[PDB]
């Protein structure tokens, strides 16, 4: 499974998971904007945080 790894903004890159079946994507936002984490799994997140787990190659940037 490939899963995007980039930050926020950031041009775009991916990690290769090991053993990992799930991608995420989790964001909020502060004084400047929207934060965005990105990578492999699907982990237990601070309620108010969007969250997108999914299960397929890049599935997300």
């Amino acid at each position: 499974l490939e899963c995007h790894n980039q930050q926020s903004s950031q041009t775009p890159t991916t990690k290769t998971c090991s053993g990992e079946t799930n991608c995420y994507k989790k964001w909020w936002s502060d004084h400047r904007g929207t934060i965005i984490e990105r990578g492999c799994g699907c982990p237990k997140v601070k309620p108010g945080v969007n969250l997108n787990c999914c299960t397929t190659d890049r599935c997300n940037n």
